[PDB]
């Protein structure tokens, strides 16, 4: 069964963090105990939740107990990114299972891993520790162009590094239905990957970008906005696919 | 003087590639001989210009002649990314000056280096080889939040790795003036960094995102669109700053 879900895509700015935060927010509202782990050196998920920490996931890898590293936020827990992740990108080379072996998260129902836009050791650790992968794909050309290669890479990972890793689903994000490009991109994704693509599409709406500046999830910042409804529906879909 | 300009920002999707391609397009139209080097493993600048090559910057780093690796596109030259760059990220670790030493680009007026969203050896090589840096900053919160740290990192590089590296300017990108968020972000950027922020703001306009799907620059795809006018004005501003 799927417990750990990685939000991954080496393409930058396709909604990995926004999805990790808001998926956690609505999964928590479904009564699930959720842990959000920020593995990006940039630490956007952490900053977007109003947290500034000196200890986080980096220290978990150094033997520190999980319980004393988490921060309570909007109904779930966050294992924060710290400036140490910069060096961790190098230190973890050759150690892709480090996170998997340090994640004593049995107390949680679901664990979300937010990865940086790369195939660095941090992203590899996320993929090696996860059971399912949600791939956010921005409704534009560059993001669409990288899917084929991205899916092949996930297969390489499942080939030996993590045999139980599976694609939970492809999520169309930052979708503006008024543009032909967004329509054409969603169409190509559903034509080639069919059921792999989530039904729910995340629409482009500025409240989603505003939320982080207040350290709030979309459920806290604009509970009735298009993005809120979209992520609420996604949480339901995710649970359906996990079951 | 400034010849090599890096388009860098570890924040993903802030317009590095879109800016590198369109800036090259308008600099070429100003009569400049331009070379665009795609250092991102993703290879978006390459794909966005309709190029699919088996040899590129990786082979340049191996010692192969630059003139036999470039592709002519929209009036300028492209030194393409190749699947070999995935392994280059690991190969260049410890060799931050590899690109600088291999860039025999004296035949070009300007050289643009498109870096990936990270501080990997590829981005480091870009910073160690460039004289100026154009930092694209999406008009939203996350991009704004990273600027301080980014400028600090640029200073570190100048403090040792590359003393000639200088911030050419901060470019506000994907700006939708109809949103209060975009307005507040540009306002804060100019309040905190003033003159460092380019006058030219790139507006959010879908044709800029469409162009790459046709392997065309915005100057080819939609020359009279908001994005095209913006990048044309930017090319002029960059030249003005390069001359200063
Ligand atoms: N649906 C949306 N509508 C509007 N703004 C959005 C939406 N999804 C995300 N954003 C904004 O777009 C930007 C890019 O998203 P985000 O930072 O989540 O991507 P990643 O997390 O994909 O990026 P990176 O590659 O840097 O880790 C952010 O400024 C974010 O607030
Ligand atoms: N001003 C704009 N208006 C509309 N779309 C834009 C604009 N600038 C760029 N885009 C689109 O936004 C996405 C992100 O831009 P781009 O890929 O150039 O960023 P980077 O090059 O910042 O990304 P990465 O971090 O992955 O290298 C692309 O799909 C691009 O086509
Ligand atoms: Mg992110
Ligand atoms: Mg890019």
């Amino acid at each position: 069964k799927v417990r750990r879900i990685a939000l991954a895509n080496q393409k930058g700015g396709v909604g990995k963090t926004t999805t990790a935060i808001n998926l956690a927010a609505y999964l928590a509202r479904l009564g699930k105990r959720v842990l959000l782990v920020d593995l990006a050196p940039q630490g956007n998920a952490t900053s977007g939740l109003g947290v500034r920490a000196e200890r986080g996931v980096y220290h978990l890898l150094q033997g520190e107990p999980l319980e004393g590293l988490v921060h309570p936020v909007d109904g779930f827990h966050l294992l924060p990114a710290t400036p140490d992740l910069v060096g961790a990108t190098v230190e973890l080379a050759g150690a892709p299972t480090a996170l998997r072996e340090a994640l004593r998260d049995e107390g949680y129902d679901l664990v979300l891993l937010d990865a940086p836009p790369s195939l660095s050791p941090l992203t590899l650790n996320a993929l090696a520790a996860a059971e399912g992968v949600v791939v956010p794909v921005q409704a534009e050309y560059y993001a669409l162009e990288g899917v084929a290669g991205l899916l092949a890479t996930l297969e390489e990972v499942r080939a030996g590094l993590n045999p139980r890793l599976r694609l939970l689903g492809i999520l169309v994000t930052m979708y503006d239905g008024r543009t032909l490009l967004a329509q054409q991109v969603e169409a190509q994704l559903r034509a080639h990957f069919g059921e792999k693509v989530f039904w729910t599409v995340i629409p482009r709406n500025v409240r989603l970008a505003e939320a982080p500046s207040f350290g709030k999830t979309i459920a806290q910042h604009a509970p009735t906005s298009p993005g809120a409804h979209a992520y609420r529906r996604l949480a339901e879909e995710v649970m359906a696919r996990v079951q």
